[PDB]
């Protein structure tokens, strides 16, 4: 079980003004540090985050959070369940920001809510370094869905922190699931993806990785969301992990799959989506894309299962571990993108069940 901690900093809240907060299993003589970043969409506007304080509240105010959770695959301290880093410091960030982790602004009398996402990291990151986060040699920032993108929008700033905190032997590193979108056309209010993000940065005050923004200028920092535009502005080594048919992606394409048959015409939108995602990763050195109908892989308790060209994901990261140590290595790849063009052509996706 992981051991909830509200941040000390109480000027660090989510939307609501309660204090943010992080839940933690330490392993000393552990000098790996694991921070996974909840997913779970946003909300861009007072309307749409009024609907969501209703109905999914957890992700918008710690009032109600238990003081423990238990961890789960990558989180997991189990090495059957997980084979990768079983015995590492295991951090579960909530999300209660609502902002995809990157905004910076207060509840005030001008703001109904607080969108702190980028700062809620940084609290968290500097309240751990006295907990034993000081003594690490790697810390990889992780997480899913709308937490893998806050992975590609935050984890070279939390490199810049340590630098600037005077921890510069800490190794920073990003594990980026289910966050890697493709701002395409729609297959055919509350959104193509670009409008929405065009609105809630303006709403969260988002902020965006120095370089990136630096490319697309005031007014279209949107950009930077969108995984295959911010990665190749990033220092930090980022490990992409992504569905070719995610599931969240056909949502925002208005693709609805319903088990009736498929026509020719959504065929090729499915399959020309899966080839602009493999197009994408083509120099990912680091990635791990199935050809699977799914949405977010790293803190499921079956994630061991998916394997790609026969090599499943907690391999491809101890490899990326080992080619990170100061050429590829032998049968132990780091690069596993499917060739295959439809949901479940690899034998190995999820169930569903
Ligand atoms: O994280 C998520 N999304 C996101 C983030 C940045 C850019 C585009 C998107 C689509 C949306 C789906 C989500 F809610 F799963
Ligand atoms: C609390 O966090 C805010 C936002 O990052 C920061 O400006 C402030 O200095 C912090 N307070 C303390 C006591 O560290």
């Amino acid at each position: 079980d992981l051991r909830l901690h509200l941040l000390l900093n109480t000027s660090v809240t989510c939307n609501d003004g309660s204090p943010a907060g992080y839940y933690l299993k330490e392993s000393r003589g552990s000098r790996r540090w694991l921070l996974f970043l909840e997913g779970g969409w946003y909300c861009f506007n007072r309307e749409n985050c009024d609907s969501r304080y209703d109905t999914m509240r957890r992700l918008m105010s710690s009032r109600d959070w238990p003081r423990t959770r238990t961890g789960t695959g990558i989180l997991s301290s189990q090495p059957e369940e997980n084979p990768y880093w079983w015995n590492a410091n295991m951090v579960f960030i909530p999300y209660c920001s609502s902002d995809v982790w990157s905004g910076a602004s207060s509840k005030s009398e001008k703001n109904e809510y607080a969108f702190m996402g980028a700062l809620i990291i940084q609290e968290v990151v500097r309240e751990l370094l006295g907990r034993g986060l000081s003594g690490a040699k790697v810390l990889l920032l992780a997480g899913s869905s709308a937490g893998g993108t806050g992975v590609l929008l935050n984890v070279d700033r939390v490199a810049e922190q340590l630098e600037k905190l005077g921890y510069p032997a800490i190794q920073v590193r990003g594990l980026a699931d289910s966050g890697w979108f493709l701002d395409n056309k729609q297959y055919r209010v509350d959104c193509a993806p670009t409008e929405a993000i065009r609105r809630g940065i303006r709403y969260w005050n988002g902020v965006v990785p120095e370089r990136c923004r630096r490319q697309f200028q005031e007014g279209e920092e949107w950009n930077c969301f969108f995984g295959y535009k911010v990665y190749p502005t990033l220092r930090s080594p980022v490990f992409v992990v992504q569905w070719l048919f995610d599931e969240a992606q056909l949502t925002v394409d208005n693709v609805h799959l319903t088990g009736q048959p498929v026509q020719e015409g959504l065929r090729l939108y499915i399959q020309n989506l899966g080839r602009e995602l493999r197009h994408t990763l083509k120099d990912v050195p680091a990635s791990f894309a199935p050809a699977c109908l799914s949405h977010e892989i790293i803190i499921r308790s079956h994630w061991t299962d998916v394997q790609v060209k026969g090599t499943s994901l907690p391999r491809a990261l101890h490899c990326w571990d080992r080619s990170l140590h100061d050429t590829p290595l032998k049968g132990c790849p780091v690069h596993l993108v499917d060739s295959c063009p439809w949901p479940h052509c690899n034998p190995s996706c999820p169930t569903g069940t």
